[PDB]
């Protein structure tokens, strides 16, 4: 039979030398057309980027030429917008507000990480150096040819100005959040005005529990929403004085009843915590309402008045089953505000139109409030234009595109991504009928079943089949109303690649792929539908960023050619010591297709079985196995393979980009099906490849992966010789409402699932042998609290079980510091060297 | 010579060894009765001379209760009387539900090192026979002796009803009138009438604001550093006498209290023991070099009528601010009253803790607190010219002041301008000794309405006489419960000391009239903890040796009344017989040697069990090595240090050395570590280890582990840093890793402020020397209680941060539910199993 390969033993400092030795793209695109026929450029393309000489992200541009040589590859020059400007604060130490927002968004890079852009005026608005800055380019002032100094926006406000946005109707104005309230300011005059008065500014913060315009913890962490306010895109002219009204839809929250937890602050020497309103599963979420903030401006841009407006009947009366606002915004004409509402079980979503006339001025005067309520026209109401229901869960999809209405039309046509209908996320063209029932809004009423529900006149599937339109985590559609085409991203070719597609929403038929097969693409489309960018890679090829021109006859828009135009970034040379993993698939005993990757031992010899690391995440919303470059994020897996470890990765049931039924397998039973699929995958790899030593398998993962590493050691102790569990969830009753309830229900409704899935309650089944269990955790983790590890250790002590522990005192949910990253990898190599070998 | 190899066990094998060692220890923890009060019986016919009251956990109970035993007038000389433990309280549970105390009571128990459940203290008023104590999240009382007579069976204790919100802490009976008691509620001083139920708030420092950090004043409360570093758990003191000033038949009662303002004190967060709530408690933690609380002594007065109704109250403050009168005072160590109530007194320390003043404060120096400037000026002008503070004693040193509790003022004659007192003083000779001091109290007059700036030696009293009652190169014990008993009829002072040997505490008596012969009252070959009857006819000794578990014996002082100094201690009865020395337990052997500098150091050795000649054994150097502790003495170590016997039973040699810095050897000996903590301690540990190896011949110097907790964890790391060829492995429990993160009271005493001793702080902070820790794995195990509010988990967290930056390996264990010490048996067992496993795998080659 096969010989058993022995990894070379190194000293601790030898392992440090291996790790240190081993560690020896433009984004956020805005296309602007140039309208000078004499000049050689069709567009200026703006973006964020860190070029190789820079140590932070800054605002950059490249010039797109009208003509390119067919025989040559143009590499576009990256031009600086800002002149020798440091956007990063001193020592990369952000305010707590900016630091936590960077954690919620998974932003690791320093400098400008987002900007707001107003195309007509050419205004850029962004956070930098613990303040707000702006610059102008294009519009009236024209296009810069060397970097300019950005202008700081002065304030009399105390503490950070968060979530800055330009007023779409009038770019003289921008909005921001300060001390949990919504403000506006005139960028030209410097005038600032507070719009909302939720935050009293009391000495005891726990007595001051309301905010306006703020996405709370669970909304940011579990619903991917980082804003609590939405500019109305249009101005209005109500009243006799001729003042211009500007409007902001905002979420008001009351966190009074939300549980408070303390997490250590990153300034360790101060030995203090930050307080979080952390809704643990089964406990109270914030009380929420949508409100309308208005202010009026004169011809000189002076802010003459402000008004808080609220729903004529309470949010809780109109929409009694709503737990969460997933998303909100406006129709392009500003005729309707809209909101995406979820029930607490997250099995029922409503898309609701809210006309501004349904909101009345807030007042303590009961007679004035009654007068305002009585004056609301009878034909004004909410319209539930769409409803999604499932026995699995609603994934929040960002795709909702309302078409403009004609005058006197009692219908709304819109594009909607819908997963629950077929179990795969697809594009539908929906026509809802908006008919007024007639309501006396001064008279309180409890709405009945389907009270505001709109009849659906038409619902056309634009896409169908066992593949997904991508509608989450930055994915969007682009709609050309001139050509009646919708551009979208999807897995139609393969679940291993993201591609750009186009289909008609008028005459739904042929879907045209616009991206190159054999790569996974992240695309940005011009609002003029003339050009697009793709950031793309493969398992073998590092990322490149290419600009494409949509070319061909204007009478055949569906079959426009994606013509390669220029490169923004050529693929880096694949290092000689880097060997890409190999993708495979197999069918389980239940005949489900699973995909996996194998990092083959480097310089592999036949007839030899190698010690193996099963690298696991295995949780919802993640797919580890796809045809994209893994060497930037997962270099440590190549390093393991270079020492002669085989590394196996399996996307089991519960993982994403395979439809709702596939991820639905773990419903109310997290931990159970995932480990079965991991073991089937490992055993398939051993049978297919023949270089896996099944007597020497380590299971290793972080967060959900740490949870499954422990589940593996508990339930399959003959399969897994050692577990290395990073930031593990050890008790589901300690995780939050938004995530845990979606997949597991509330604890009272799923006692068996919570008990079976909580590894800290099964410590009696963990090994009675030392050196089979290494626990790792960031001390400052505000997501999977250090509590999870602390509670697991308390249980290990009670059960008389041995454990090894490493803490990252300066790290939250991920290891960001390179020295801590290296120490983690050295520790992993040492643990495997000493304890995976017999 | 052959190398002994310890038998390798499985993890579950080690669990069975540790579980067996503790379950079948042959000893009981928290067994001894304590807090003794002797009361004479007044029945000449009856068979008992005294009732003896105490706290004790009787066999067939899981908590401390209030107990008594009857002391017979006659005992048989040839028989051993075992006193029957009688319950005072009828089937009463004093422990709260699931042994979960309020945060206030829990932290007080941590400061006091109280592990036992139930009644942990009582206040007793002997004349009235009133007992006052905390139990079951409330206040209870009972009565026995005096007028009510002596109970023959247990009685139900009476709860004291309140309309206060939150705990009533630090309850005390009014000495002048036992109808009244005091307590602290929400950081303010209250009094109550126990007979009528009437309650009255005296101080109004605590506003009760929603934001606690905007509410930084307390009255009657000892703050964190005072409790943790000065062994003071109260911030108020009853005046022992009533007065009758004013214009009605009203009686005035008085309480001296410390008012503190913690506004400028740094706030830190420590995790709460309810881990599932994921919250912290806020502490006003003065780190070394940062602000201590602003402090003042004030006087609370109230008047009572003939019905015991509280008619009126007054807050009074010093006529000139505390900060003006006493500008160099950082800390109030101690306070109280003269027995006649004529003076309040305070023990003041400067911030360097090198200057102590004993200061008398007459009540007339305190005036009513007021916002009305005209009323305040009138009050200040009315203070008599001859009223002033008196500095009756001053202690100065170039080492540090240890706070000694022994101050006994003799009551003054009317019109006497002198005060006589007994005082324990260490700084005079470098050894703690008893002095009879006479100070002259004369005033040359002050205008208290005029703004005040004290000169050098303002208020300083001439010393007429200072008699040394004790002398030599040994100590009177004056700290951590040690006290004197003064019989004014016989002119004798009873005290404890190290006169016979630094290895044993003994009870002594000497005359304070004609200072001469010191008589020892306790048996040599044991260390004694004694309680004396207030009638000086009987005493209790709680005593043990290295070889004999503790017993508690009652002794009668007998002989001719005309020769009180030579009264003979006669064994009378047993409160608790010594358990048999367990067959599996082998006592350690005490030795001494002289260093190369000719300092005598004491040590102990646990020999490997069933030792064979010509065999070198792996060795554990068990270390504390910090100030205020002596590990090596002739007392039983098997209750607290059973794990050292367990190590010896597997064939480890265990060595303990009391190096320079350790206590019970005088100020010069402990003063060696001044401004250089870490440096001399390791030199003495290594000399001790090397002496033991040369003398005993069974030490394998190639296989030595260093292990300690707290200061011992600090020294374990210092050993591995500075002597990496001596120490193969270090196991550091709850280590201090950065002195700049420890508190004012302790750190500044031994090290000065960071700004004045940058080199000492740098050299003594092991977290700043991680580059010198081993680059090899399995040489360093760190252990820490997650909830430690003393040596914060931060010390370990910061050490780990530095280890990561330096690219060093480490092993780590946390005790999620433990503070500064491991109290839970499951955690204690897990710690010992982990230690055995670490030594088994990594001390062997
Ligand atoms: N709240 C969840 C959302 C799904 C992904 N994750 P993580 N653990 O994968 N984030 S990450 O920053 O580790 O990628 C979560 O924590
Ligand atoms: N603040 C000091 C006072 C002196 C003794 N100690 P420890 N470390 O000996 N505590 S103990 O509870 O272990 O006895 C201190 O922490």
């Amino acid at each position: 039979p096969a010989a058993r390969f022995q990894v070379q033993k190194h000293s601790w400092d030898g392992l440090r030398s291996i790790i240190h030795g081993s560690r020896k793209a433009p984004h956020d695109f805005q296309f602007v057309q140039k309208t000078d026929e004499s000049g050689p450029h069709s567009h200026r393309l703006y973006y964020l980027g860190m070029p190789y000489g820079s140590r932070e992200n800054s605002l950059l541009y490249s010039e797109i030429p009208k003509k390119v040589r067919k025989e040559a590859l143009l590499l576009l020059s990256w031009k600086q917008m800002l002149d020798h400007f440091q956007a990063t604060p001193h020592h990369g130490v952000y305010s707590r507000e900016e630091e936590l927002l960077r954690e919620r968004k998974r932003l690791g890079v320093f400098g400008i990480t987002s900007y707001d852009f107003h195309s007509e005026s050419g205004l850029f608005l962004f956070q930098a150096s613990n303040s707000l800055f702006h610059c102008r380019d294009g519009g009236k002032n024209g296009f810069m040819v060397s970097p300019m100094k950005p202008l700081e926006i002065k304030t009399q406000c105390s503490g950070p100005r968060m979530d800055p946005k330009i007023c779409p109707a009038d770019p003289a104005f921008f909005s921001f959040i300060n001390n949990s309230d919504l403000w506006v300011a005139n960028i030209e005059t410097g005038e600032e005005r507070r719009l909302t008065f939720c935050h009293q500014g009391l000495s005891n913060v726990l007595d001051d529990p309301k905010s306006a315009g703020v996405a709370t913890f669970v909304i940011q962490e579990e619903f991917d929403r980082f804003t609590g306010y939405w500019w109305c895109p249009t101005a209005s002219w109500e009243g006799s004085e001729g003042l211009k009204t500007l409007r902001i839809l905002y979420e008001e929250v009351d966190e009074s009843e939300v549980e408070v937890i303390h997490v250590p602050s990153p300034a360790l020497e101060e030995r203090k915590t930050d307080s979080y309103r952390y809704p643990r599963t089964g406990s109270k979420n914030p009380k929420i309402a949508l409100k309308l903030a208005e202010f009026q401006t004169d011809s000189q841009g002076k802010i003459v008045s402000t008004q808080e407006k609220e729903l004529v009947q309470p949010f809780s009366s109109l929409f009694p089953k709503v737990e969460y606002i997933a998303r909100a915004g406006w129709t392009r004409d500003g005729k309707y505000a809209w909101a995406m509402f979820l029930d607490r079980p997250q099995q029922w979503l409503q898309l609701v139109l809210l006309p501004p006339a349904l909101f009345i001025p807030s007042t303590e005067n009961e007679e004035q409030r009654l007068a305002s309520a009585r004056a609301v026209p009878r034909n004004v109401q909410p319209y539930v234009v769409y409803e999604e229901v499932t026995n699995v869960w609603i994934n929040v999809h960002d795709i909702f595109y309302p078409f403009p209405q004609s005058e006197g039309e009692d219908e709304l046509c819109f594009l909607r991504a819908n997963e629950c209908k077929t179990g795969f996320c697809h594009l539908y063209k929906v026509t809802a009928v908006l008919k007024s029932q007639g309501y006396d809004w001064s008279e309180p009423f409890s709405p009945g079943e389907d009270e505001f529900k709109c009849p659906i006149k038409e619902e056309i599937a634009l896409t169908s089949g066992e593949w997904e339109v991508l509608a989450r985590h930055g994915s969007k559609i682009w709609v050309n109303e001139e050509t009646k085409l919708v551009y979208f991203q999807g897995t139609k070719d393969t679940p291993l690649e993201h591609h750009l597609y186009v289909v008609s929403y008028e005459a739904a038929g042929e879907i045209v792929r616009l991206t190159t097969p054999g790569f996974s693409h992240s695309c940005s489309m011009s609002q003029n539908f003339d050009m697009f960018v793709s950031h793309y890679s493969s398992v073998s090829t590092p990322p490149c960023v290419h600009v494409y021109k949509l070319s061909g006859p204007d009478d055949d828009p569906l079959h426009k050619q994606p013509r390669f135009w220029a490169s923004m970034m050529e693929a880096a040379s694949c290092p000689p010591d880097y060997v890409p993993p190999e993708i495979f698939h197999f069918h389980t005993r239940s005949d489900v297709r699973l995909y996996g990757m194998i990092y083959k031992p480097h310089a592999l010899q036949p007839g030899k079985k190698h010690p193996t690391v099963l690298f696991v995440y295995g949780g919802p919303q993640v797919q580890l196995v796809n045809n994209s470059f893994k060497g930037i994020k997962y270099l440590r897996l190549n390093t393991l393979a270079s020492l002669g470890y085989a590394v196996v990765v399996i996307d089991g049931r519960g993982s994403c980009q395979r439809g709702l039924r596939f991820e639905g397998a773990l419903k109310n039973q997290m931990g159970q099906v995932e480990i079965e699929d991991q073991v089937e995958g490992l055993q398939f790899v051993a049978e297919k490849y023949g270089f896996i030593d099944l007597s020497r398998v380590a299971i290793h993962g972080w967060a959900y992966g740490g949870f499954l590493s422990l589940m593996g050691l508990i339930h399959k102790p003959q399969v897994f010789k050692v577990a290395i569990a990073g930031a593990p969830v050890t008790v589901w009753m300690a995780y939050d409402t938004g995530y845990t309830e979606r997949y597991m229900d509330v604890p009272e409704n799923n006692q068996h699932g919570y008990e079976a899935g909580s590894v800290a309650l099964h410590v009696e089944k963990l090994p009675n042998e030392p050196n089979r269990l290494l626990i790792l955790h960031g001390f400052l983790d505000e997501n999977v609290h250090f509590f999870h590890t602390n509670f697991l250790v308390s249980q290990l002590i009670r059960a008389g079980k041995p454990y090894q522990l490493q803490i990252y005192p300066n790290e939250r949910h991920s290891i960001r510091c390179p020295e801590s990253g290296e120490h983690y990898e050295v520790t992993l190599l040492h643990f495997l060297q000493e304890y995976l070998h017999h």
